[PDB]
DNA sequence: GACCACGGCGCC
DNA sequence: AACGGCGCCGTGGTCG
DNA sequence: GACCACGGCGCC
DNA sequence: AACGGCGCCGTGGTCG
């Protein structure tokens, strides 16, 4: 059983923390574990020093407290990555060890123990499957040593900016609630959907358009009050007043309270097994739901800075997921739009909005992208007529042109599904696959949803893929040229530059993430650079 | 005409003395931007006005730069857009003529073709975005490295070249005698048509193949094999070719390419010169140095590092039928590879009647003709006289390999299917190769098309992933003071500091073996050494 | 005397 | 003729 | 008093 | 109910 630290070479590491974010946390304890043999560390946070890794379960976590500590421990294997890509259903430890075995306990050394069983455990279940094994080596893995850096580094916020901000906002919400209440006879909790409900279907007696989920009462909800703002001055006040204490109480406030003695900075997880398509999440804040559409979102955008003497690089890939199918379908209609230079978001906000395209603004550009996206997968003609306003007859000849004008969309959507249906599984071009069950429920509303989720997913995973392997592409080279990975934002990568060198980091940034795989369709990197977020995107 | 130097982003054209840029003068150098033609006056030092060589053949404008210490990187050039539109587009001649304007002997019309080229070629490269992706990720960077590849050259060990000449000279003297004794009579050993008449006429031997386009009696090795053991006088004119050959080929004039300005030998990475997307090596041809017999093995010996240095070989295994098993997705093949099986290995077990252990490599190379020669196509007739076997046996022999494998059999009809259909076939990541015939009348010009066209993908889509490793890999080994001397298509040759040497080679075979994600892995046979043959051990 | 199609064979 | 893809050597028939 | 399913909504 | 995928906020019904 026991032996005393240090481990030898190739060992696996396990650890306790005072809690969830590592960037705050403090290390209770430190094990680690070959061939059975538990060697337990007197002193955690020094016996850092003598692993050459981490590896084991949520070995970034490890890494980025060490990061934090000044101590470069890159990440290496992790059973975790091993358990996602053979199902993305599996996310925790407690999870992964109940379905395959072991327990996840509250101890490091049982939990180093672990790991190394829970490592080849995960590797022989895998054994065959060389195109997730490639997925492991070549992307999970080295992406793992990534996202440890981009957590440890942070983001500078501008504090002042906001202070100000919470003031301004605050008077706002005062004058809209004083406003809501004369113009509806009381006062009320303008956060409560219930007395929202109350308050302006039974006494204004207004339309009650749509129904909420799971509880079936009628809905307040955004969708179920657009139609009613024009004519109704107090629901355009409920609707700002939504917005405001939304942002205030989720982005405005808290963030610059989350400053970090020993950075200065703002702090973020990124998340590896958190998603069913492939894709990352960020949580402890969420920096991937910075708001960024309306008047008041470009604001907090702003307060996303740079270091002193550094700039801001962000790129985004263009129509990212529109590019990616028409690879996958191989629909030439849709590789056309793109040699062409067309914009089919900024197409479909013209038309709805009825401007033209250099009057089309990102509020607009995203109520297209929702029917772009929304017709694609599956949107109903309902949902769709109260969506553009028009009679329902109108959606279903609108969905039937897009797939009369996409006809090879619509063939690789029968094709995806009828695999998915042989094989009960979907999968991205580089093989990572997602389990969807009840393609052949009998129950259609059940079916269909089912069918949504699978056709899907192959081109939200694609997506996911390219990107990862452009980050373990680009990271390597950045820190050649002392610059910063700050963000991920799906298709978007935020990073940082000393003012100097940010040309060059655009560039090289543009090259590698463009040139990442031979698609069919080009891969186009919109770049910016400034001093806060939201310059480095105009 | 204006003057130089000219305006940024212009093509460059020029002349040299002779083909090699290593061994070449360069006699003229202009360029041209909106059509406006720039001559330099002193075209040696004008090299210092570009920041690339952009146009027609810049590569080995480049070569020559790196010969006089100027790094002067090639980027556009016209040659690769059309190699990559139709790889029969090999010269500037041919790309000139087929497509439009002239290749003439003067810089300044040579650069104002080079930017004209570009655009017409361009043009008609759009909508394949493919080859435009293979142009920009891989041929447009890959010639930067073979730039660097040819300028650096090898290291050769002259003395034992040298010594080895006088051991074979003395060699080939005393087999002459002993043909001569054996025969009667005094003729030419080199002379094919004194050797049909002395060989099947004067001795009165079995004839057992005929010449492709003459219709004589073949005095071929393969004509030959069966007559060995029983009729000295075969074996000794077989081992008097090899001398021979091995001699005047690479023996005598590869010590007296030495160059005065490295101390070393230079080839030529020739990059659009096949069909199937391959590089090609010449003037010297550092792709095709003996390695099978034993005689062969010591000319390898004589490939070495500079002192202190070593070299890194690393050859993909079984590169080409891993990249079928990918390309077939045939599971049968694709476990051969997760068990570690060697079917080079296992197949000259059985020629040879030996253990997996006791195959030397001129038995692999015997079983590499027969695993590769059925899988494309070879005739059971042929595969009866490799084999010594019945017709009806031979027969048998290709329609197991097809029941074993049944999804290559698949693939080859679905990429002729389609190949009928199209006139191309193409490799994995879009290379095309135009394949007539394909439907010919005649069903032996029918087979050979077809021969050619499901080759194609599996031989192009290695030599792709190939290119694809040494443009990721090559700007890591300058970071490490590593350098990259030769490619001989499935394998790398690279020259290391000693110490720095264990550290080259890890990170070389972990780019060569993460390229793609395929259905079967890639796995590197590496090696270090101070020598070629070591190196491979 | 100059040229080059050809058999043969080195490598993958 | 016909496994596929290259490049290099020495021979001797042909021609102006 | 503690918990958490839920509507609603920020982003991709 | 049903475009897909996330994470975060404040509300109020329920329960021991
Ligand atoms: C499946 O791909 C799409 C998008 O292409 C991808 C990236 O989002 P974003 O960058 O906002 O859209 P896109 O890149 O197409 O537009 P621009 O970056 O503004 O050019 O994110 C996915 N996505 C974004 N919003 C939605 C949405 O509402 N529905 C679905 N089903 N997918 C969405
Ligand atoms: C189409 O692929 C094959 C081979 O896989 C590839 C590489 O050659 P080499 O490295 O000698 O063979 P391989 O890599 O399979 O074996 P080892 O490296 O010895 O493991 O080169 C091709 N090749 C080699 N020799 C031949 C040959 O005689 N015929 C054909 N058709 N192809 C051949
Ligand atoms: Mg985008
Ligand atoms: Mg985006
Ligand atoms: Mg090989
Ligand atoms: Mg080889
Ligand atoms: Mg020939
Ligand atoms: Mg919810």
């Amino acid at each position: 059983e026991e032996a005393p630290w240090p481990p030898p070479e190739g060992a696996f590491v396990g650890f306790v923390l005072s809690r969830k974010e590592p960037m705050w946390a403090d290390l209770l304890a430190l094990a680690a574990a070959r061939g059975g043999r538990v060697h337990r560390a007197p002193e955690p946070y020094k016996a850092l020093r003598d692993l050459k890794e981490a590896r084991g379960l949520l070995a970034k976590d490890l890494s980025v407290l060490a990061l934090r500590e000044g101590l470069g421990l890159p990440p290496g294997d992790d059973p975790m990555l091993l358990a996602y890509l053979l199902d993305p259903s599996n996310t925790t430890p407690e999870g992964v060890a109940r379905r395959y075995g072991g327990e996840w306990t509250e101890e490091a050394g049982e939990r180093a123990a672990l790991s190394e069983r829970l490592f080849a455990n995960l590797w022989g279940r895998l054994e065959g499957e060389e195109r997730l094994l490639w997925l492991y080596r070549e992307v999970e893995r080295p992406l793992s040593a990534v996202l440890a850096h981009m957590e440890a580094t942070g983001v500078r916020l501008d504090v002042a900016y906001l202070r100000a901000l919470s003031l301004e906002v605050a008077e706002e919400i005062a004058r809209l609630e004083a406003e809501v209440f004369r113009l509806a006879g009381h006062p009320f909790n303008l956060n409560s959907r219930d007395q929202l409900e109350r308050v302006l279907f039974d006494e204004l007696g207004l339309p009650a358009i749509g129904k909420t989920e799971k509880t079936g009462k009628r809905s307040t909800s955004a969708a179920a009050l657009e139609a009613l703002r024009e004519a109704h001055p107090i629901v355009e006040k409920i609707l700002q007043y939504r917005e405001l204490t939304k942002l205030k109480s989720t982005y405005i406030d808290p963030l610059p309270d989350l400053i970090h003695p020993r950075t200065g900075r703002l702090h973020t997880r990124f998340n590896q097994t958190a998603t069913a398509t492939g894709r990352l999440s960020s949580s402890d804040p969420n920096l991937q739901s910075i708001p960024v559409r309306t008047p008041l979102g470009q604001r907090i955008r702003r307060a996303f800075i740079a270091e002193e003497g550094w700039l801001l690089v962000a790129l985004d890939y263009s129509q990212e997921g529109l590019r990616v199918l028409a690879h996958l379908s191989g629909d030439e209609n849709l590789i056309r739009v793109f040699q062409e230079g067309r914009d089919i978001h900024t197409e479909t906000a013209s038309w709805m909005f009825g401007v033209p395209r250099e009057a089309v603004n990102p509020l607009m550009r995203r109520a297209a992208k929702t029917i772009n996206f929304g017709v694609l997968y599956g949107m109903s003609a309902h949902r769709l007529s109260q969506k553009l306003a028009i009679p329902y007859e109108e959606a279903q000849a609108f969905i039937e042109r897009y797939f009369q004008s996409f006809p090879k969309v619509r063939a690789w959507i029968e094709k995806t599904l009828e695999e998915g249906r042989r094989r009960g599984y979907v999968e991205t071009l580089f093989g990572r696959r997602r389990y969807v069950p009840d393609l052949e429920a009998r129950v259609k509303s059940v079916r269909q949803a089912a069918e949504r989720r699978a056709f899907n997913m192959p081109v939200q995973g694609t997506a996911a893929d390219l990107m990862k392997l452009a980050m373990v592409k680009l990271f390597p080279r950045l820190e050649e040229m002392g610059a910063r990975m700050l963000l991920q934002v799906h298709d978007e990568l935020v990073l940082e530059a000393p003012k100097e060198r940010a040309e060059a980091v655009a560039r090289l940034a543009k090259e590698v993430m463009e040139g990442v795989y031979p698609l069919a369709v080009p891969l186009e990197v919109e770049v910016g650079i400034g001093e806060d977020w939201l310059s480095a995107k105009e």
